[PDB]
């Protein structure tokens, strides 16, 4: 496994000057740019393609990915359910987009959530389905169910972030994950968050996952470290 | 936990300027000195006595480790048990010497092991019990148990050095330490050997465990990294 280094930034509508200039000085770490959106009140598809444009003279150095977080799953973003999916949808229809996070969670319309990644895989948007649990790490039993759930859609990537509390629950996040790396056909992801987690970042590669998202300013989730820091990492195992 | 970072060295009898040149550059990342002895054929205290005055090791540098690890565990040594012992007792009349390995296997004579434990003990040196299998990775289980014999000596470290051959194989010994770590009184080390298994050894203290090997010169075990390398890493974590 080559592992992919994703740099997770949060604009507002204008992306500053000072932020390209920070996007620059660590642009040999970045493999994919993650447009974290969620923080947007009212964001709208239109707002996305502006920022988008912006970011469009380092496109040659990464991909780029856009992500709306919601708030149950440790976001921002407070649009209800329709909103947010209806949101999703519309993005493949901005070129400069290259993947394209939809989260899982056990309450979703499963036709519906198949239908908009159908249209987006259409559109050539690699798919990213994603669970996050900011409070616990289930079990070893249940993590490999989450992972059994979301590749049923045939996304590109399935991402599972969750809390560890102790030692063990770091373990069967990387359990979880090597398990089915070896006997699955599309990529994983998996992050134990946090310090205690921080191993899950930057050993992702040995035990078979696919991206390590770290940042370019202060951290954007428990764990984050800077993404030049990160790609050092990734490069030793 | 504070991991401390020891250095192996394997030289010939005679220690030569430019190996204590090296020491020396890596002062700072050095906490443990470890004195292979067992490519010395038929070596004996007088010897290994000759050699540690040739290190001249200064004043609270680093503390001195005399290993002598025989060939059925993965080392040169061919003495034979009795020779081996006599060897491993006569250690504790050495003054610089602060730690001594002595291994455990399944058919050491229980008492007698004790009785030389106890005497490296009423000598002030540390003792460090070690079992090595550079075949493969025992069942979590079967490394629980190692570890649960080998502490009933109450030396200073229990030490498991194995091979993985998968990501399981890593993980199980990660959890087989970390376990250890939270249940037992004395300190545990743990190492997957061979690059799979790098991880154990720079996120050793992760999972609790108290000292992590690493080389000078040429890799000295399957897996080990240079010691400035291996302290910028436990720094990490
Ligand atoms: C995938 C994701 O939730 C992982 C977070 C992390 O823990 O690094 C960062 C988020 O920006 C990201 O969408
Ligand atoms: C403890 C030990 O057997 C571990 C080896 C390793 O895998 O780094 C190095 C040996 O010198 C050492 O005695
Ligand atoms: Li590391």
């Amino acid at each position: 496994t080559h592992v992919e280094v994703v740099a997770t930034i949060a604009p507002q509508l204008y992306i500053e000057e000072t932020l390209i200039q920070k996007i620059n000085h660590r642009i040999d770490a970045i493999d994919v740019l993650e447009l974290r959106i969620d923080q947007i009140e009212n964001v709208t598809v239109n707002q996305v393609a502006e920022m988008i444009t912006k970011l469009k003279v380092m496109q040659d150095s990464f991909k780029l990915l856009v992500t709306y977080r919601t708030k149950l799953q440790g976001g921002y973003g407070q649009f209800t359910n329709d909103l947010y999916l209806n949101l999703i949808s519309d993005l493949a229809n901005i070129n400069g987009i290259d993947m394209i996070d939809i989260e899982w969670q056990a309450d979703i319309d499963i036709e519906k959530h198949q239908r908009i990644i159908t249209h987006l895989q259409q559109y050539n948007k690699e798919v990213v389905i994603s669970h996050h649990n900011f409070e616990s790490t289930p079990p070893l039993d249940e993590l490999q169910f989450i992972f059994f759930k979301m590749q049923k859609f045939n996304p590109e990537y399935v991402k599972l972030a969750v809390m560890p509390h102790n030692k063990n629950d770091v373990l069967n996040l990387l359990q979880a994950m090597s398990t089915f790396s070896d006997t699955m056909d599309c990529k994983v992801v998996g992050i134990s968050m946090s310090k205690l987690g921080l191993i899950s970042r930057t050993a992702q590669g040995v035990f078979g996952g696919a991206l390590t998202y770290g940042c370019i300013g202060e951290p954007q989730a428990p764990g984050q470290i800077d993404v030049t820091d990160l790609k050092a990492q990734v490069t030793l195992y």
